[PDB]
């Protein structure tokens, strides 16, 4: 029932505050001060995690022994020496941290396949942070976790729709992933170990015209793969009376059925037009859906707080969303603009699942970090 859910966690909430008082002598032990007790505790967590942890992470990767589990956490102590001891606390319960090698833990974690009134209190021009506003319907669309299948182009995909139907008034009801996954016309394809791209998600649209809601079809990473469902008569389908639209090719822009999208290198030398773009759509459509480059830039000990100064390689490999914007004056007192960037690897993550990276990046990038966005050109009506 749920009570085990609840005595589990509890568990595991006391294993992680006994190990973080071995941690510290306040100044980090070294590795050699790893007395068995800790030695016992680090396994012990880890067991615990394995035994309870739904992402597929320790289902399909080595576990360390005791000292690569240490290393494992002292890193991420170090890379978050700021937070408080309850952002801490939280980072611990990425399972990830068992992994002998902590890079194994996004190798099938991505899923991009590139192809060929208020409101205006939290969001507008200058900043826009919709997450600090409890009431926001887009505040609601808590963070989600992709497990261990390479389907990001469906959860970023799907959080776009999400916030488009938030801005028409629809409550914040999540869309069933799993079923885009397994619901799909043309030849068989290993839905987790190979990506795709918002076109799909546009395609699957068009040819099945029906999107559950995620209690009705819920999504775990084993059941990518397994056969599109019938759809039961009690299901909701959050694509009622939608519409995908088509607008002009424009000189700039990829425009197709149901989307426009924009590439940072065709804006190399006019990166403002480019910034006021997706500042546009995040106003309007709450998000865009972002490409990204993941591989051997992002990990579990990736800080979510601090702003990112990355460079893009011209390539991407996961898709994310831009869901705000900001302005910081830095350390060495230049200003500077942020974007705010959900992603779909749970809330151990980053600052509970987003991060920060600058808009424009250092000044050396030959490709910016976002690699394009895309926006869903499609039509609802406004609930009521």
């Amino acid at each position: 029932d749920d009570d085990e859910d609840d005595y589990t966690e509890y568990k595991l909430t006391e294993s992680i505050d006994n190990i973080l008082v071995k941690m510290f002598k306040s100044e980090l032990i070294k590795l050699e001060e790893v007395d068995d007790s800790l030695k016992l505790e680090l396994m012990n967590y880890c067991s615990l995690l394995k035994d309870v942890d739904t992402t597929g992470t320790l289902d399909n990767y080595g576990m360390g022994n005791e000292m690569d589990i240490f290393n494992n956490l002292k890193r991420l102590l170090i890379y978050h020496s700021e937070e408080n001891i309850n952002t801490l606390k939280n980072k611990f319960r990425n399972a990830a941290v068992c992994l002998k090698n902590v890079d194994d833990w996004i190798v099938n974690k991505r899923g991009l396949v590139l192809p060929e009134n208020s409101d205006n209190m939290f969001c507008n021009k200058e900043y826009c942070n919709r997450l600090k506003d409890e009431n926001n319907c887009i505040s609601n669309l808590q963070v989600e976790d992709q497990g261990n299948c390479d389907t990001s182009w469906i959860f970023a995909s799907k959080y776009h729709l999400e916030t488009i139907r938030c801005m028409k008034g629809y409550e914040p009801t999540k869309i069933s992933a799993l079923y885009v996954a397994n619901c799909y016309k043309g030849e068989h394809k290993d839905r987790c170990d190979e990506g795709s791209s918002p076109m799909e998600f546009l395609q699957i649209i068009e040819d099945y015209g029906f999107l559950p809601a995620e209690s009705n079809y819920p999504y775990n990473y084993v059941k990518v793969g397994e056969q599109c469902p019938k759809v039961e008569d009690h299901w909701m389908n959050l694509w009622d009376n939608g519409k995908i639209l088509h607008n002009k090719n424009e000189p700039n822009s990829l425009d197709g059925k149901g989307y426009t999208a924009y590439e940072s290198e065709r804006f190399h030398d006019n990166m403002d037009a480019f910034v006021k773009i997706i500042k546009t759509e995040v106003m309007n459509k709450g998000s865009v859906i972002a490409y990204i480059k993941a591989e051997n830039v992002m990990g579990y000990e990736f800080s979510g707080k601090k702003v990112q100064n990355l460079c893009g390689d011209d390539t991407a490999d996961h898709a994310v969303n831009i869901v705000g914007y900001g302005n910081y004056v830095n350390s060495e007192g230049e200003k500077k603009s942020y974007w705010i960037v959900r992603n779909s690897w749970g809330p151990y993550w980053g600052d509970e699942g987003y991060f920060k990276v600058d808009m424009y990046g250092p000044t050396h990038c030959h490709f910016n970090f976002i690699h394009s966005v895309v926006i869903f050109n499609v039509d609802l009506p406004m609930n009521n």
